């Protein structure tokens, strides 16, 4: 890495957005229609196409030159190499390990970790096998009928996103998900349900999580007080390395599924996470959902930056927050089973790169990690895209979107579905000149004042920049390559922002202070001491429950 | 509305935010604990405490300044008196008409509207206490219980949180929501269901949305293909004024409920839109919704400035984005029953403020509405908190709370949730010093080149503003009144911004290409000389569907 290099180059890209960016759209795609084929990469049937971004071939060069003055190549392989990146905790960061199939060893601190990943993968299979036949039954011999997952962040957002977007591969049992401490989600979920009938899978590795062992603790009681305390261990899979904790609450050995140090909670889905996607899809389509993203793995490893798919995501996201100003980022699929998707990225990235200090302790030299929020396509054009299209600040799209859908009756309406997507990029790019506007409501023949009136109101910038993502259907290998593109371009803007984005050290405080809190919501205690509005809010709180 | 004094006020508002606003919230507090009482207001049991924003009195003054330069309240009689305040299509704007029990008349050109609204809630309940009672049964004689209802944008975001919002007070049927065009929408919705005892509400004004009407379509079809044509009327309401066109789908007169130009479909959720919601809870429950609602619109009416909730919220809104330059602020309500709020405001206050032209067609002076976006607590907290306090970004929190939840045997849970509200809010202001960070490992005996390691990676800024929302309970009442501050809100941002929030241009330009494009991507015709990245996209498209 070459800081001074890096500098540099930063300042050549501020300087190229100010003064030599292309700043018409329309005219930049009439006279170099080229640049389709020039700012789109595939892998595979993956294509990427940038090309509707502000961008040229002076763009794309200083772009190179940024990722190799931040070392994007060499923080990658150290990363695949098991070297402890994760610096501020002192840890590896292995989350391609949990899906590498092809690899002959990966080593962290002596020890090979593949046969320990795959052996608990098959034991996961062999369960969810079980619990999927009516092989593996309740307390009182019923087959199980509904899986509840228990968990917070990590051990929550991938499961629900991933059950949702495969519900083609999904049948018996249904899957249900508690993550939220407020008593309302626990409750919701168990009160339709019958205990006889119902799994509950408890996340979390050191099984002291508070939130989490307190949704387990209610849910253990629901068991217990219908089927009998020994009706537990049927009734029950945990998702832990503390063997201790796990065996206290009552959940025999060969039900709990183990992961490591080196496998981050927001990239922890491909592991024993997992365990209920692989109870939803089944074991073979988890893992072609493994297959998936270690595919991704291999190219964004092996591919030279030019053709690197994630890289060239990492480049363009660094360009649009750090040299464009955009302080956020719409992710909108065009699939209505990618509903949980844009919530799981706003951890995977927001988390990760949320960050205002590098590596070495330093105040960060430019802008971090973006918000990120989205809703699926098409719902999102009749809620938000006002705003994108006419609001006052640009916000980057990137779009995803199927060349073919699950619904072999109904592909009229895939077809409306991606019109609909490619449309919404054209509009951004092409918008619509008061001329324009002007001459379509002469076309309705209003009088000329209306006319005159109401046409600046239909005008549209354009020149907005979008990114566009196709793959041939959501499955679950496709999925899962989605996922690891995701998690590999939060890893290069992480490199050029200089950050870790493997630690979460800005979720402390909070903790800290609810933990002192508790006591004092409660009426255990006073806030003396403690700033006027949060004593006022606790006394508003203590009035309104008394 | 005074342009001049107004220009100069924010002129004002700017230099005080860089010259003379709080500073440092810690000192803030501790000289003057009074802050909380100063800036905070009740109404019933709602407290709305803004004391953690960086604001004192100086600041207070010169927003009230600003709202009377606005004339925020000249412009809210207007919109109570039925005038055409939205003036680029020529309509009033009356979502509140739909909730008053209280006025003798509401006029809209000479004509009193509020007879027609309460026949159609009448009729509304009187068709609800059927379904729910099994009164009306299906083409076999079943009772109902499913129903699914068809809409986009605002005919589904509002009956979808609301429904969400308000499970305590839901028993049966089961509620459903389809709004993707996307076809796995409409068939995994319809997939488990029984048409037999299925009931489909098409919401749709005119009776031609495309996207509701291609899914209305699929969902006759599923109807007529198991019971036949015949059946078609007893499994079908309407919520449109299409009387000819919903007559020849085949809903009966008496399943068609209508509502006027002067609601806007995301001001919607309290007309006949509302249906399902009013299926789902009952009539009593919708109209204690709706009175929740008329109680916060009497208040708006009829509070002076500094006494009024919704102005002090649209002002401390202003601020942050277009004063502090916050440019997306964050909802997060702590209440897993709201898990759809967010997603709901995104609409409503997006899509309303959205906008780079002012009333008369100029083009606006400064920021425009904000990126509004989030997820419940403590959801949220596990996902992206982490940026939010670490973070290069300051952006601004609203937090929502209730003092109780539904579930008696779980307080000890409410008391937790509580607990880390009011702590996220009072970490986000306080922070941590480095000193502070280095005291902590100290006192965990770490080694002092440890401790000098990390404790710059544990330091939070704070003086990042909130504001919190606390109310007895979420019950129907209570949702009415919390979406009605936020209607509020809009509004007053609106006026301040002197923007039109009741008008959406900026959805057409994507319909009208999304149109035009359909045939190109279905193959139906030939290519016709669109920009070389759409071309592009096309193309792969078609190559991949064969
Ligand atoms: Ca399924
Ligand atoms: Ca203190
Ligand atoms: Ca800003
Ligand atoms: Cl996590
Ligand atoms: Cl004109
Ligand atoms: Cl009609």
């Amino acid at each position: 890495r070459d800081a001074t290099k890096l500098e540099a180059t930063v300042a050549k890209l501020k300087k190229h957005w100010a003064e030599s960016a292309p700043r018409d759209m329309r005219a930049a795609f009439s006279a170099d229609p080229g640049r389709f084929g020039r700012y789109s990469l595939c892998l595979d049937d993956l294509l990427f196409d940038w090309s509707k971004c502000r961008v040229n071939d002076e763009t794309m060069a200083l772009l190179k030159e940024l990722a190799v003055a931040a070392d994007v190549e060499g923080r990658r392989a150290a990363m695949f190499a098991g070297e402890h990146i994760n610096n501020t905790e002192d840890r590896a960061v292995l989350h391609v390990a949990l899906r590498d199939t092809s690899s002959k060893e990966v080593l962290v601190d002596g020890h090979n970790v593949l046969p320990d990943v795959k052996h608990v993968l098959d034991r996961m299979a062999a369960f969810a096998d079980g619990i999927r036949s009516g092989a593996l039954k309740g307390a009182t011999g019923r087959k199980i009928t509904d899986i509840v997952n228990i968990g917070i962040g990590g051990s929550d957002l991938g499961p629900v996103m991933a059950t949702l977007a495969l519900a083609p591969y999904h049948d018996e049992p249904r899957a249900h998900f508690v993550s939220n401490i407020d008593g309302a989600h626990i409750a919701d979920t168990l009160s339709p349900l019958d205990p006889a009938s119902t799994l509950i899978i408890v996340a979390s590795k050191t099984f002291t999580t508070i939130e989490t062992m307190t949704n387990a603790q209610t849910a253990r009681k629901w068991v217990a007080d219908t089927l009998g305390e020994a009706a537990v261990g049927a009734h029950f899979a945990a998702v832990s390395t503390a063997l201790d904790k796990v065996a206290a609450f009552g959940i025999p050995e060969d039900r709990v599924f183990g992961f490591w140090d080196w496998v981050g909670g927001r990239y922890s889905v491909w592991s024993a996470i997992g365990l209920p996607v692989m109870i939803a899809v089944g074991p073979d389509n988890f893992r072609k959902f493994l297959a998936g993203a270690h595919a991704m793995d291999v190219h964004f490893r092996d591919a030279p930056l030019e053709k690197n798919l994630p890289v060239m995501l990492g480049l363009i996201g660094y360009w649009h927050r750090a040299i464009c100003g955009y302080g956020s980022r719409a992710i909108i699929p065009y699939d209505q089973r990618l509903s949980r998707l844009p919530a799981y990225l706003q951890q995977l990235d927001m988390e990760s790169n949320g960050k205002s200090v590098t590596l070495d302790g330093k105040p960060v030299s430019g802008p971090t990690g973006p918000v990120v929020w989205g809703e699926p396509g098409t719902n999102g054009q009749h809620a938000f895209f006002q705003l994108l299209h006419q609001g006052t600040d640009t916000i980057p799209l990137e779009f995803i979107v199927a060349a073919k859908g699950h619904e072999p009756t109904l592909d009229h309406q895939h077809e409306m579905l991606m019109a609909n997507c490619l449309a919404q990029s054209e509009a951004l790019m092409k918008g619509r000149t008061l001329d324009e506007a002007r001459a379509q409501l002469q076309a309705k023949n209003l009088p000329a004042s209306q006319v005159e009136r109401i046409a600046p109101h239909r005008v549209f910038s354009g020149n907005r920049p979008s990114l566009t993502l196709i793959h041939d259907m959501l499955d679950p290998y496709t999925l899962g390559r989605l996922i690891a593109l995701y998690e590999h371009r939060v890893f290069v803007e992480a490199q050029i922002f200089g950050i870790n984005a493997f630690d979460q050290w800005g979720v402390e405080l909070g903790k800290e202070l609810a933990t002192e809190l508790l006591p004092v919501v409660s009426g255990k205690e006073g806030a003396s001491g403690r700033d006027a509005s949060t004593q006022g809010l606790v006394a508003h709180l203590h009035a309104r429950r008394k």
